[PDB]
């Protein structure tokens, strides 16, 4: 194929193709051996074995000491202290069992999910597909059963893309530091201590393997890939073999074109194991404070602890979810949510419940999430996510909006996260502050009960603070309302309250950008619609300077401009710094 395993030759990979950014929502399952525990997380196989911890005790006192019960049985199989066979091994419905594949597949469809997958192989150096280059693996051992096979043919059936989720870089990074050494090759294939260049080559090999295997169109990756610092107290690198690394791009990349297909792979944000010039980043928790671009994704999970199920665990709420989810999609980028089978196999009604009432959300209001943009403001309101650290996830109120947009740019999408008592929606950025003319504004809709059904707001009124809509009578209730704006000729280009705007025409007219406080390089403006190249004027908000640089990424020459409107040299600006005064 056209690739070669270079930085160069992998850049020109589009990351972030059309259908990616149409999908919004996705879903993906962490269960495996990882999982037959069913205690404290899906790092349970490395934590048994840690000096002094809550796992080793519970595993020491369960199973056995785990320098005798090693994390391998759960694998193989063996008898716990009362002398109960353990083993992962689920059990197909058609075989009597408890493991029903095609329903969980039917209620993530049902979810409205646009993508789904397994988890492939997490950190524990199971692989699970019928595996030649690893033989631990749930054909050779336990199930006797291609689970990655099994899903990946279902997810087909039912009309969804295709994602893999991948995390055996940490493997031999440091996972499994507290493991007895071993001699027996075999099981050091599992616990990540075969000689170093020979566990980057497996890391491809297993890449590879799985990729041609069930053809993926999109392969998830977990940390150290080339994060250094994040492996804990282990000596090494955190990382995965540069050339390793570009072998698997170049060669994905090439099988996505002799498939016909176009492929995505995601990393996560803080890693450097790859570049965003070809792949997708992958945000922590919560997702970013801001609007993003380009084009990111992040991982979620219903449960309100671990990513795998545990005995006692809890869950968030389908509000909680849903409200989360119109947040990512608003700062454009996608969701992909986590849910936890159980060791058996089975999904527990509880996470059912939730994948159903976003199902029940989407099927309604897919409208203004499905193959939508992002404006170039994400929304508005007192309830926020804070990025870094998660706590718990995003529940707005009647006081939040999210915006999204169309294709087209003529239609905006304001979707309130609550019913207003008051009956009553103010958007802000279309208020007269935001220096909005509102008389391309040709119709205000309520969306109904089904879709498909609109309901027309009559009443509105621009004041200074806001656009101040008044709702019709409430449709069948939902997480979450939609208004729908139609404006002729396109959507307004607001004037953030400390911010600027950038316009192609010479005098704050024409295709323009809105701008928060930040930095903003030819990326960002270029995704927003506006090369920076073809920049003309800029509005800058009171109490507001924007720096404009000559460079691609804020180098070069610079200058500064203060509150006010200023025409701009053609293909002069290759970046922009907005800051407060
Ligand atoms: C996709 O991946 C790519 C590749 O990894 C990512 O690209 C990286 O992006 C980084 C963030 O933009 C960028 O880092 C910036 O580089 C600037 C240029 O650096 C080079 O030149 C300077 C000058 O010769 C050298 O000193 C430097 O060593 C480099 O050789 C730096 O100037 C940037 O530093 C400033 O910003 C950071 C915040 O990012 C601050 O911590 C830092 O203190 C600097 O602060 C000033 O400028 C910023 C404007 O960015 C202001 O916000 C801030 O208030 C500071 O203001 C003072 O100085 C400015 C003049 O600079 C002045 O106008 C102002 O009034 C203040 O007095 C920063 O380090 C990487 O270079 C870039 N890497 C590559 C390979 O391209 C990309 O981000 C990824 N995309 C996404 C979406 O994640
Ligand atoms: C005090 O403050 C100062 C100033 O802030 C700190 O200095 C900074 O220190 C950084 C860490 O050393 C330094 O970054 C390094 O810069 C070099 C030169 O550009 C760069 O090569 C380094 O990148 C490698 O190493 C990091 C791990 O730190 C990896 O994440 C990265 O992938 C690179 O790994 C490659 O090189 C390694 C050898 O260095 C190999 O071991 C590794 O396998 C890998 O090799 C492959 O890739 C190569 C291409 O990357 C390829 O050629 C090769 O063949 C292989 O394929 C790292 O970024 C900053 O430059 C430095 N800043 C300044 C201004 O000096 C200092 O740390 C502070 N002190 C303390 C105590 O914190
Ligand atoms: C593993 O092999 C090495 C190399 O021969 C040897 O030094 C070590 O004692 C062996 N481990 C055990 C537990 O015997
Ligand atoms: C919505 O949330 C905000 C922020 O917590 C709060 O100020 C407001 O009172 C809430 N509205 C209702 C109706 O509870
Ligand atoms: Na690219």
């Amino acid at each position: 194929g056209p690739y070669e395993a270079t930085w160069e030759s992998t850049d020109k990979h589009n990351a972030a193709p059309e259908w990616y950014r149409d999908a919004k929502f996705g879903v993906y399952w962490h269960w495996g051996a990882f999982t037959t525990a069913q205690y404290a997380s899906e790092w349970y196989p490395r934590n048994m074995y840690e000096p002094d911890s809550d796992q080793r005790k519970h595993h020491t006192e369960t199973y056995g000491p785990p320098e005798e019960w090693g994390y391998e049985n759960f694998i193989k199989g063996a008898k716990d202290k009362k002398g109960n066979f353990v083993q992962f091994k689920p059990v197909l419905k058609s075989k009597g069992g408890e493991f029903d594949p095609e329903a969980i597949i039917k209620i993530v469809k049902g979810s409205g999910a646009r993508f789904a997958g397994p988890v492939a192989e997490h950190h524990d150096g199971f692989s699970m597909w019928d595996s030649k280059v690893n033989e631990w693996n749930p054909v050779n051992y336990g199930p006797k059963l291609d689970l990655v096979k099994l899903w990946a043919d279902l997810v087909r059936e039912n009309d969804m893309k295709l994602v893999i989720a991948m995390h055996q870089a940490y493997n031999y990074n440091g996972f499994f530091q507290w493991a007895p050494k071993t001699n027996d090759t075999s099981l050091q294939k599992l616990l990540g201590q075969l000689p170093r260049d020979e566990e980057d080559q497996l890391w491809f090999d297993k890449h590879r393997e799985m990729l041609d295997h069930v053809q993926p169109d999109i392969i998830w990756n977990d940390f150290s890939l080339d994060s250094p610092g994040e492996c804990g107290s282990f000596e090494g690198p955190c990382a995965v073999d540069e050339q390793k690394r570009l072998e698997f791009l170049a060669y994905y990349f090439n099988r996505g074109e002799e498939w016909g297909k176009e492929v995505v792979t995601t990393y996560k944000h803080h890693d450097h194991g790859f570049r965003n010039t070809s792949a997708v980043d992958d945000w922590e928790r919560g997702g970013p404070s801001n609007l993003v671009r380009p084009y990111w994704q992040t991982d979620d999970a219903i449960s309100a602890s671990s990513w795998s199920y545990t005995v006692g665990i809890k869950y968030y709420s389908s509000k909680a979810m849903v409200h989360s989810l119109l947040d990512r999609v608003s700062k454009n980028g996608n969701m992909l949510l986590n849910i936890s089978p159980m060791a058996n196999g089975v999904l527990p009604e509880e996470q059912i419940k939730v994948l159903n009432d976003i199902g029940d959300f989407l099927s309604r209001y897919g409208e203004a999430v499905y193959d939508t943009r992002a404006w170039d403001i994400y929304g508005e309101g007192p309830n926020q996510v804070e990025g870094g650290s998660f706590t718990a996830p995003l529940q707005g109120n009647s006081s939040d909006i999210r915006f999204t947009r169309n294709k087209e740019d003529d239609v905006l999408y304001v979707t309130v996260l609550g019913w207003p008592e008051d009956n009553l929606v103010s958007v802000k950025n279309l208020g007269s502050n935001a220096l909005v003319d509102l008389e391309s504004l040709k119709s205000v809709e309520l969306l109904g009960d089904k879709a498909g059904d609109y309901v027309k707001v009559s009443e509105w009124e621009q004041s200074k603070d806001a656009l101040d809509i008044t709702l019709p009578s409430q449709p069948a209730e939902s997480l979450a309302y939609v208004l729908k704006l139609t404006f002729d000729g396109g959507i307004p280009v607001p004037q953030p309250e400390r911010g600027a705007a950038v316009f192609s025409k010479a005098d704050a007219t024409g295709k323009g950008v809105a701008l928060a406080l930040g930095t903003f390089d030819t990326v960002f403006l270029t995704e927003a619609g506006l090369k920076p190249e073809e920049i003309r004027s800029i509005r800058v908000s009171d109490g507001t300077k924007a720096t404009l640089f000559s460079g691609f990424r804020f180098t070069g020459e610079s200058k500064e401009l203060s509150a006010g409107e200023h025409e701009v040299e053609d293909g002069s600006v290759g970046s922009i710094v907005v800051s407060k005064i």
